[PDB]
């Protein structure tokens, strides 16, 4: 599927590139393809691109210890979820929003959350960004999306905190794996697979 | 003008119980635009079109009732004189699902927990659906859209549960009233107000006799 962008190393690699210049990638793993990008590079343009062209639950993937210096708890304690996501309660920039909603509000709230230095009092709660806390030790402990994100932005040499949100079509059904190239191609990122990840670190551990 | 394009205040309000009862959406306004659905009868194409032209952030409005009916705590405990945000925890229907975030996986989900005799275990968490607590007193109470939601249903004849989600412009700017009233027309939305329905019932509230 994805062979005619190179090999499934040249895809990692190809997708930290894209990350280092910051444009997205498109995550694929019934498929699911997430757009993601650094949190620290992530524009208004691209956040008012993943809601007009996602799910519009645009998440901030972070890690245990950024959880525990915003002093965030998880959601739920009994996670009955199906894939056991790790969405912490939700979020929302304590200055510097209206109603939060906005691309730009959401913006703000990322970076709020992400700043170094950041405190518990820089972010209110609820509010209408969603982290998700990434389990330690990456793609390697658990598959999914989150995880590839976080690993994704440290091998790229950013913070580890990326932006994600789902790709869907039009139509309300999740964007097929041709939609995701498609998309990928048309927006300027890059596409690799949580697989192709999952091996190349396992070649690289 | 709201008044041109849809009507006195009492008019607007009347047409939006119409449109709802029809299988039509209702644009709310308060700028924030919301459109909403009745639970109970939103399909999976108004769930498209609300994913694709709002925020998202498709929200279920409960009443207290049913939160506790299905063992759902608030988000952020409070303990003030402040109403809060509504938010519960969220929610994922327990069966008939895979992720959760399709325009048809969110309708199983807002069907599951709204369904007569629906328990707690017929829902994981946390989930894509958002279910927001309306205040008891509906608009009367709090001037909020998660209440204006709840009481067009309960006018309409509904079940006192709706969906919403925020009005957004492709470049991710919120909707202002022009492009509410715009949007409505496009899709044969009817649009009221929050001080709208404020003014409705507060008209036929402690009316004598
Ligand atoms: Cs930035
Ligand atoms: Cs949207
Ligand atoms: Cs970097
Ligand atoms: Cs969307």
């Amino acid at each position: 599927l994805l062979s005619s962008f190179g090999t499934p190393f040249e895809r990692v690699e190809n997708a930290l590139a894209a990350l280092r210049e910051g444009r997205g990638v498109m995550v694929l793993d019934e498929n699911e393809g997430d757009m993601i990008f650094p949190a620290e590079t992530m524009t208004v343009e691209q956040m008012a691109l993943t809601i007009r062209h996602g799910s519009g639950i645009v998440c901030l993937c972070i890690t245990e210890d950024r959880r525990k210096q915003l002093d965030l708890p998880m959601m739920v304690e009994n996670n009955t979820s199906a894939y056991g996501t790790g969405f912490t309660v939700t979020i929302e920039a304590a200055e510097g929003v209206t109603t939060g909603v906005s691309a730009a509000d959401r913006i703000t709230t990322v970076r709020a959350a992400i700043a170094d230095g950041a405190k518990p009092s820089d972010l209110n709660r609820p509010g209408h960004v969603f982290p998700l806390r990434a389990q330690a030790g990456g793609v390697l402990t658990r598959g999914g999306h989150t995880e590839a994100t976080i690993d994704l932005m440290t091998l790229a040499g950013f913070k580890p905190a990326g932006v994600l949100c789902e790709l869907t079509n039009d139509d309300g059904t999740m964007a097929r794996a041709p939609e995701c190239i498609e998309f990928a191609n048309k927006h300027n990122m890059a596409l690799v697979t949580i697989e192709d990840l999952v091996a190349y670190r396992q070649a690289h551990e």
